């Protein structure tokens, strides 16, 4: 298998939120089996971000999911190839955001092409005003549509006066190739910023996940 138990990510994202472009550079490593995974970001252009770095996160690879024998592992399967996904991010003060990422295989090493697209923040809302905290841990439900693989996922972010800001995540993953197809499943997540400098130029984030049925 080309899947081994440690391997590196690399990945460049670039996107703008309410018409704002930036770009952000990544270098990790992860256990695809352990379903673990850690990485530094760098902010390489439209820094200093005016937007919470929360929306980024999400966005920066289900291979990272730890997949019981008796589930089908779409995406280790994807591999040497590789697949990509769609994602569309409706918070419920209207802001949207829009993220795609081709994810390919070098090595040992995964490469990331990100885009992403924001649009609609109030400017008075939770990230714009740099309020979130965090991302709740989450469960995606996964199911087969047309084909292709569909996860979805309830989100919430914990804000900084107290309260949640919520979120819906629906996502489409697409291997590049015809793999076996998975029957309805769970994905838990979590994912936390582990330390920062004062305007997020740098960020170490970590994200464990595992699948059960």
């Amino acid at each position: 298998s080309v899947i081994k138990p440690d391997m590196k990510i690399k990945l460049r994202m670039e996107g703008a939120v309410n018409g704002h472009p930036f770009a952000i550079e990544g270098v990790g490593l992860g256990k695809p089996f352990e379903g673990k995974q850690s990485m530094d970001l760098k902010v390489k252009e439209g820094g200093p971000l005016p937007f919470a770095y929360d929306i980024l996160t999400t966005v920066f690879n289900r291979v990272f999911a730890k997949y019981p024998e008796n589930i089908v592992d779409y995406f280790k399967q994807s591999f040497p190839e590789g697949y990509s996904w769609e994602r569309s991010m409706n918070y419920e003060d209207g802001g949207i955001c829009n993220a795609t990422n081709d994810i390919t295989l070098d090595g040992d090493c995964y490469i990331y092409e990100i885009r992403f697209d924001g649009v609609n923040f109030p400017a008075n809302g939770p990230v714009m005003q740099k309020r979130t905290v965090k991302w709740e841990p989450s469960t995606e439900k996964l199911y087969v549509r047309d084909g292709v693989l569909k996860g979805d996922v309830n989100m919430a972010l914990s804000l900084e006066g107290g309260g949640h800001y919520r979120c819906d995540f629906k996502t489409t993953y697409k291997a590049k190739k015809v793999v076996q197809l998975p029957d309805y499943h769970f994905v838990d997540h979590h994912i936390e910023i582990k330390s920062h400098d004062k305007d997020y130029s740098n960020v170490n984030l970590h994200e464990h996940a595992e699948a059960h049925s």
